[PDB]
């Protein structure tokens, strides 16, 4: 274990030398064309690009500064950038750019042609246990390394976990993860995966990522999420009663696994207890799992997603082609000084 110790000790030595000293300012628009549009939400999108000189795909997500503002998440947006440019790991999407206009926050993503786990769930039902462990896995080492960096990340579900060419995980969207040292309040987070503690508004902790795996291990292995139901109030009621049913396919070691991730008190549960994170990697569920092969990406993937080369869209859907309009006024610039 001391080898764990000293690769997460220099793990955050590098990750504050660049959260002291963030890049700014690394690409511009028109170094880009633009080919497809991704997804698109309340205040941004995802586009893919590629670059002009060297002919390389990225993601580029574009947001509207008046849009932050007025949907309240520019210290989110802030905590997005400054986190994705100082991170490491071999699961975490890398930014290889980032850069502001008169109208819009840009960040310049490497592109995983391979789409959204949640495409793959949803076309295949549900995955065996061997299938959801691999992916669980780098999941458990991907929230090891950020607490580890005192970063909690909020926002865990299958649609932010894409599936590369080799069939290993790469996690997306930083929007709502923040470097926090004790407590912190903001209600964040999609309602199927938020955890008792966020419903009830109070201050809360990284225990918050171990439950949100609780509910991803048992999507995976069911095909739907432990608390369904038709509107958010019924959700948060069966989340906070934490009465779980588990399908009877489920194995035993499975079943206990998690118990003890979907634990309402969060003083017992699993990876907030004296041993951290090793009660989760010890756990018999994960007792074929080679941890060290699983970090250095030596083990066969159950899965290789379908595509044609790195400009490939066919793993992502359709939606209505917006214009990436820029004013000749500076909109919002004293609240993005920083980025
Ligand atoms: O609307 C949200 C949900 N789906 C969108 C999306 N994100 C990406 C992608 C691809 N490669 C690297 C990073 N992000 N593709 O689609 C974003
Ligand atoms: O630099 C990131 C981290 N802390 C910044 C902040 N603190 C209050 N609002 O944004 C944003």
């Amino acid at each position: 274990q001391e080898s764990v110790k000293e690769f997460l000790a220099k793990a955050k030595e590098e990750f504050l030398k660049k959260w002291e000293s963030p890049s700014q300012n690394t690409a511009q628009l028109d170094h880009f064309d633009r080919i497809k549009t991704l997804g698109t939400g309340s205040f941004g999108r995802v586009m893919l690009v590629k670059h002009k000189e060297t002919g390389n795909h990225y993601a580029m997500k574009i947001l509207d500064k008046q849009k932050v503002v007025k949907l309240k998440q520019i210290e989110h947006t802030l905590n997005e950038k400054r986190i994705l440019q100082a991170v490491n790991f071999p699961f975490l999407v890398k930014l290889e750019f980032s850069f502001k206009d008169n109208s819009n926050l840009y960040m310049v993503m490497e592109y995983v042609p391979g789409g959204e786990m949640f495409s793959h769930l949803r076309r295949i039902g549900r995955f065996s246990e061997p299938h959801a462990r691999f992916y669980a896995a780098q999941i458990v080492l991907t929230f090891e390394y950020l607490h580890s960096l005192d970063l909690i990340y909020r926002d865990l579900k299958p649609e932010n976990l894409l599936i590369d060419q080799q069939g290993y995980i790469q996690v997306t969207d930083f929007g709502f993860a923040k470097r926090v040292k004790g407590r912190t309040w903001t209600l964040c987070g999609t309602p199927e995966y938020l955890a008792p503690e966020i419903i009830l508004s109070k201050g809360y902790n990284k225990a918050v990522d171990w439950w949100a795996l609780g509910v991803l291990i048992y999507e995976m292995a069911a095909g739907y999420p432990p608390f369904f139901a038709d509107q958010p109030i019924q959700i948060y009621e069966k989340i906070v009663s934490g009465k779980v049913r588990f399908p009877s396919h489920f194995s035993s070691d499975l079943k206990d696994l998690l118990r003890n991730l979907l634990q309402v008190d969060l003083t017992k549960r699993f990876g907030n207890l004296k041993n951290g994170v090793n009660d989760i990697k010890n756990h018999k569920w994960f007792a074929t799992t080679d941890w060290i092969a699983i970090y250095q990406r030596k083990v066969e993937a159950p899965f290789i997603p379908k595509f044609k080369g790195p400009g490939d869209t066919s793993n992502f859907d359709d939606y209505e082609e917006e214009e990436i309009r820029v004013s000749i006024n500076e909109k919002c610039g004293k609240e993005f000084t920083e980025f």
